[PDB]
């Protein structure tokens, strides 16, 4: 109340609680039990007992987080503070808690944790986005609506083609944030310049227990390999591999509410529940987009300038870039999420506007009408012509509706059409492929997309 709290945390709990403090001392534990299980199972004196304290204390709590904090201030260095601080309450593993270690052991280990498990977080949001996207797009397959180029009238397109654009992007995403995660490896047991140094003294010179050591702490973890080569840390690219395809999806967030905002405003699409609305998730949804466009920009020029085996010029930056990056593409998933569920569809709004827009767009349709029935293209093209500049200047200078096919139904010249004329103007016969584009695009693409994600109800 006194101080500032970012409005990302305070936002779903689960993508908050990853980045909290508890988790991230909590997985600091994790980490320096399984080293010492890896290392006991490797022949290290580590005893049982010293096994089952650090077991049974994972967890911090408010009094143990005083007695680090207090560590912290006097040695100014957060890692040994908490290898005391664990030390304390499982005394028994006291003397061989991080043993062989370097500080990044935990700390970098545990940011690729969070990497991975924040993707997994986010991978069945986006799912299940893409999946209330495509029933909608299915649903309004092959409603006509006017098409848009320019922000101007065009061929028609109907409400799921539409969709199915937004879909595709985020199709994309999907693709992309299932490499960064699975693309993630675990830094392991690397030592202070990446050399293993420690360790292979450790085991007296035995490279190959220094590499089972590696391997086994990887599979502590669920990772699918150990970096084969670092220094310090993992290195600062991998960041940038994650959020790059994280301000992609920026991008693609963007775009969708942008384009209902755009349709909210001509009332042919809503949010889901007034005569006037606003659409206040779309507005909030670009407003956080833009700033997973925007955050990318720091791993970028932080693994630009990381100097040879390390430079903490990354650690700071980190602690901010990361958990926002991860918390904002969170909150964009829920938002989504809200409004894919129940978007609100106007057909008679969408189709006065198809009204007062066509018969520009279907003078050619008129003209081969005209022909059919024995007349000639070049008359019918210059009196419909005269007809479109007189309709065109009763919407734009007068304000009114457009007449035009009142004056062609008024026009004897039109005689040999009046018959067809509601069939020659239908709507859905001019909205080309796309009631089967959506068709093809959902059993071609979408539902092999959402099969691994099957089992969400």
């Amino acid at each position: 109340m006194d101080s500032y709290q970012t409005p990302l945390s305070s936002a779903s709990k689960e993508m908050s609680k990853l980045f909290s403090s508890g988790a991230r001392f909590g997985t600091w534990r994790k980490l320096w039990l399984n080293l010492a299980i890896a290392e006991k199972e490797l022949g290290l004196a580590i005893s049982d007992a010293a096994i089952e304290q650090m077991k049974a204390n994972l967890e911090l709590d408010e009094a143990q987080m005083k007695v680090a904090a207090e560590e912290e201030k006097k040695r100014r260095h957060d890692v040994m503070a908490h290898v005391h601080t664990f030390g304390t309450v499982a005394p028994e593993a006291a003397g061989i808690i991080h043993l062989g270690a370097t500080s990044c052991y935990v700390t970098d280990n545990a940011d690729l944790i969070f990497l991975r498990d924040g993707l997994d977080i986010l991978l069945p949001k986006l799912a299940t986005v893409i999946s209330r996207l495509a029933n909608f797009a299915k649903q309004y397959r092959d409603l006509p609506t006017l098409g848009f180029t320019h922000f101007q009238p065009a061929q028609l397109t109907t409400v799921g083609k539409r969709a199915t654009l937004w879909i595709q992007e985020l199709l994309w995403d999907l693709r992309n944030l299932q490499r960064a995660r699975d693309d993630l490896g675990f830094r392991g047991v690397k030592g202070t310049t990446g050399t293993q140094a420690s360790f292979l003294a450790l085991f007296d010179g035995d490279h190959a227990k220094v590499e089972a050591l590696d391997k086994r702490v990887t599979e502590l973890f669920g990772f699918p390999y150990a970096y084969p080569v670092t220094g310090q840390t993992y290195s600062r690219k991998i960041d940038a591999d994650v959020l790059g395809p994280l301000s992609s999806f920026g991008a693609t967030v963007h775009k969708i509410a942008t384009d209902i905002r755009l349709l909210a405003n001509l009332k042919e699409i809503e949010e889901p529940f007034a005569y006037k609305r606003n659409p206040m998730r779309c507005e909030r949804a670009c407003s956080l987009a833009r700033h997973l466009m925007a955050i990318y920009q720091n791993t970028l020029m932080t693994s630009s300038v990381q100097w040879l085996e390390r430079t903490l010029d990354d650690s700071a930056n980190r602690r901010v870039t990361i958990p926002e990056a991860f918390l904002t593409a969170d909150i964009l998933l829920t938002t989504l999420q809200n409004i894919s569920e129940g978007l609100v569809v106007y057909p008679r709004v969408i189709g006065r506007r198809i009204s007062q827009e066509l018969p520009f767009m279907a003078t050619e349709n008129i003209i081969m009408a005209i022909v059919k029935a024995g007349g000639d293209r070049q008359e019918c093209h210059e009196k419909i012509r005269v007809l479109s500049h007189q309709a065109g200047a009763v919407v734009k200078e007068e304000g009114g509706e457009n007449d035009l096919i009142d004056r062609v139904k008024n026009d004897e010249y039109f005689k040999p059409i009046w018959g067809q004329l509601d069939a020659l103007l239908d709507p859905r016969t001019f909205v080309g492929r796309a009631p089967e584009q959506v068709d093809g695009f959902l059993k071609e693409w979408v539902e092999p997309a959402l099969k691994p994600y099957e089992e969400a109800l």
